[PDB]
């Protein structure tokens, strides 16, 4: 009888055996592929995760933020009828991905990551959004990424002539803009179904393409340099 809605309007996140939850989610991602979809219950869990992400004292502010994102995305579905089958909370997840909230979810399905309930809830709605966006949101072209990862991080995940099944939310840009920092690792990735999320982003001047965990890349070449980029990865998305 605890936490009735008039006293506690957010559903509590499932905190039991997070390692098992992460294993079950990764199995589902691989099995469901492009048919992965968040359930109504998972969308409500994602609502709790987002509103509570900063702790109790920020829930009133983050509730207002949540309401504003929901309104923006409901309006977006109306103004862009190709999106009318999207779940509003899945679109909100794409907007949330483009905020600083991304750190809770980017790596949550990595084998060695410590999972959190918040990250797992975010992940389900982002993955659902990416696989439910219509095909006109897919980008066909080379997309660009830079990250400050260590050499062993790269070699644990990418090998020339091998297929990487990426467990990360892997972000890239359609454009290779000048940047203030030369990154330790760069990628050139050929996208076939990577999804353009600029329409949903909080940084509308960006042209971000986002791949979900489970994306497969044929790694064709890894270049080494003595200075940045220490590693440059050339890879191509495959079915």
């Amino acid at each position: 009888s605890s936490s009735p809605r008039p006293l506690s309007p957010l559903v509590e996140l499932n905190t039991s055996d997070l390692i098992k939850q992460k294993k079950q989610l990764w199995q589902r991602v691989q099995h469901d592929g492009a048919q992965f979809r968040s359930t109504p219950e998972e969308r409500k869990q994602f609502k709790t995760a987002l509103i509570t992400l900063w702790g109790e004292q920020y829930r009133p502010e983050r509730q207002q933020r949540w309401n504003g994102m929901m309104q923006r995305m409901a309006q977006m579905k109306w103004n862009h009828p190709e999106l009318k089958y999207m779940a509003t909370e899945d679109l909100v997840a794409l907007q949330a991905w483009t905020t600083d909230d991304y750190e809770v979810v980017q790596d949550v399905l990595e084998k060695e990551a410590r999972p959190t309930a918040h990250g797992l809830a975010f992940a389900k709605c982002i993955i659902s959004a990416l696989h439910s966006l219509p095909e006109e949101y897919s980008y066909q072209g080379t997309v660009f990424t830079g990250e400050d990862q260590l050499p062993d991080w790269v070699s644990e995940r990418y090998q020339e002539r091998s297929i990487t099944t990426d467990r990360r939310f892997f972000a890239a840009s359609e454009t290779k803009n000048a940047s203030w920092q030369g990154m330790a690792v760069e990628w050139e990735s050929n996208s076939t179904t990577g999804k353009r999320i600029s329409m949903f982003s909080e940084r509308p001047n960006e042209q971000e393409v986002l791949f979900p965990p489970g994306t497969r890349f044929q790694v064709t070449r890894i270049e080494e340099n003595e200075t940045h980029p220490r590693l440059k990865i050339y890879q191509s998305q495959i079915a």
